[PDB]
Protein backbone atom coordinates (compact mmCIF):
# COMPACT_ATOMS: atom_id res chain seq x y z
CA UNK A 1 0.00 0.00 0.00
CA UNK A 2 1.03 3.73 0.04
CA UNK A 3 -1.11 5.81 2.05
CA UNK A 4 -1.25 9.56 1.86
CA UNK A 5 0.17 11.73 4.90
CA UNK A 6 -3.28 12.75 6.63
CA UNK A 7 -4.64 8.78 5.94
CA UNK A 8 -1.02 8.23 7.80
CA UNK A 9 -1.13 10.40 10.31
CA UNK A 10 -4.86 9.07 11.51
CA UNK A 11 -3.13 5.40 11.63
CA UNK A 12 -0.37 6.65 13.33
CA UNK A 13 -3.13 8.47 15.73
CA UNK A 14 -5.15 5.66 16.69
CA UNK A 15 -2.29 3.83 17.38
CA UNK A 16 -0.78 6.20 19.92
CA UNK A 17 2.06 7.57 18.43
CA UNK A 18 1.57 11.49 19.05
CA UNK A 19 3.65 12.67 21.84
CA UNK A 20 4.75 8.67 22.49
CA UNK A 21 7.74 9.54 24.05
CA UNK A 22 8.02 13.36 23.20
CA UNK A 23 7.52 12.58 19.89
CA UNK A 24 4.38 14.75 17.74
CA UNK A 25 2.92 12.91 15.44
CA UNK A 26 4.21 15.07 12.81
CA UNK A 27 7.82 13.49 13.36
CA UNK A 28 6.69 10.22 12.66
CA UNK A 29 4.63 11.13 9.71
CA UNK A 30 8.25 12.42 8.68
CA UNK A 31 9.80 9.55 9.61
CA UNK A 32 8.04 7.70 7.01
CA UNK A 33 7.72 9.91 4.33
CA UNK A 34 11.91 10.01 4.09
CA UNK A 35 12.36 6.71 4.39
CA UNK A 36 9.75 4.77 2.36
CA UNK A 37 7.83 6.74 0.66
CA UNK A 38 4.61 5.50 2.49
CA UNK A 39 5.14 2.46 1.24
CA UNK A 40 4.32 -0.54 3.13
CA UNK A 41 6.32 -2.46 0.75
CA UNK A 42 9.50 -0.70 0.92
CA UNK A 43 13.05 -3.35 0.91
CA UNK A 44 16.32 -1.76 1.42
CA UNK A 45 18.71 -4.59 0.97
CA UNK A 46 22.31 -3.84 2.96
CA UNK A 47 25.64 -5.21 1.65
CA UNK A 48 26.29 -5.78 5.37
CA UNK A 49 23.63 -9.05 5.18
CA UNK A 50 20.81 -6.64 6.52
CA UNK A 51 17.75 -5.60 4.82
CA UNK A 52 15.53 -2.47 6.21
CA UNK A 53 11.87 -3.37 5.52
CA UNK A 54 8.49 -1.41 5.20
CA UNK A 55 7.21 2.05 5.83
CA UNK A 56 9.36 2.58 9.03
CA UNK A 57 12.79 0.62 7.10
CA UNK A 58 13.04 -1.08 10.28
CA UNK A 59 16.58 -3.26 10.21
CA UNK A 60 17.05 -6.97 10.54
CA UNK A 61 20.08 -7.17 12.33
CA UNK A 62 18.73 -6.18 15.58
CA UNK A 63 14.76 -5.42 15.30
CA UNK A 64 13.07 -8.49 13.37
CA UNK A 65 13.87 -11.98 12.23
CA UNK A 66 14.54 -12.65 8.40
CA UNK A 67 16.93 -15.75 9.07
CA UNK A 68 19.62 -14.41 6.69
CA UNK A 69 21.03 -11.51 8.92
CA UNK A 70 24.14 -12.27 10.57
CA UNK A 71 24.03 -11.18 14.35
CA UNK A 72 19.96 -10.95 15.13
CA UNK A 73 19.05 -9.91 17.92
CA UNK A 74 14.87 -10.00 17.02
CA UNK A 75 14.57 -7.21 19.78
CA UNK A 76 10.59 -7.21 18.35
CA UNK A 77 10.24 -10.46 18.44
CA UNK A 78 8.79 -10.37 15.41
CA UNK A 79 9.12 -12.02 11.36
CA UNK A 80 10.19 -8.86 9.34
CA UNK A 81 7.54 -10.36 6.33
CA UNK A 82 5.22 -8.71 9.60
CA UNK A 83 6.69 -5.17 8.83
CA UNK A 84 5.49 -5.60 4.95
CA UNK A 85 2.10 -5.89 5.78
CA UNK A 86 -0.59 -2.99 4.57
CA UNK A 87 -1.66 -2.86 8.76
CA UNK A 88 1.02 -0.64 10.45
CA UNK A 89 0.57 -2.04 13.51
CA UNK A 90 3.18 -4.33 13.77
CA UNK A 91 5.61 -1.36 12.11
CA UNK A 92 4.33 0.75 14.91
CA UNK A 93 4.72 -1.62 17.47
CA UNK A 94 8.51 -2.70 16.72
CA UNK A 95 8.60 1.29 16.26
CA UNK A 96 7.61 2.15 20.14
CA UNK A 97 10.59 -0.75 20.86
CA UNK A 98 13.29 0.51 19.34
CA UNK A 99 12.79 3.92 21.44
CA UNK A 100 11.77 2.03 24.59
CA UNK A 101 15.32 0.10 24.02
CA UNK A 102 17.19 3.41 24.42
CA UNK A 103 16.90 4.83 21.37
CA UNK A 104 15.20 8.31 20.57
CA UNK A 105 14.80 9.04 17.02
CA UNK A 106 17.83 9.39 16.10
CA UNK A 107 17.73 6.06 15.13
CA UNK A 108 16.22 6.81 11.62
CA UNK A 109 18.66 8.24 9.45
CA UNK A 110 16.30 10.08 7.18
CA UNK A 111 14.70 11.43 10.52
CA UNK A 112 18.13 12.84 11.68
CA UNK A 113 18.37 14.50 8.44
CA UNK A 114 15.64 15.36 7.16
CA UNK A 115 13.29 16.48 9.87
CA UNK A 116 15.04 17.64 12.88
CA UNK A 117 15.01 20.75 13.07
CA UNK A 118 11.97 21.22 10.49
CA UNK A 119 8.33 22.10 10.93
CA UNK A 120 7.24 18.60 11.12
CA UNK A 121 3.57 20.41 11.95
CA UNK A 122 4.08 20.60 8.22
CA UNK A 123 3.42 17.23 7.91
CA UNK A 124 -0.14 16.95 9.51
CA UNK A 125 -1.17 20.07 9.04
CA UNK A 126 -4.53 20.31 6.70
CA UNK A 127 -5.52 16.79 7.91
CA UNK A 128 -8.37 15.56 10.01
CA UNK A 129 -7.21 14.24 12.68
Amino acid sequence: KVFGRCELAAAMKRHGLDNYRGYSLGNWVCAAKFESNFNTQATNRNTDGSTDYGILQINSRWWCNDGRTPGSRNLCNIPCSALLSSDITASVNCAKKIVSDGNGMNAWVAWRNRCKGTDVQAWIRGCRL
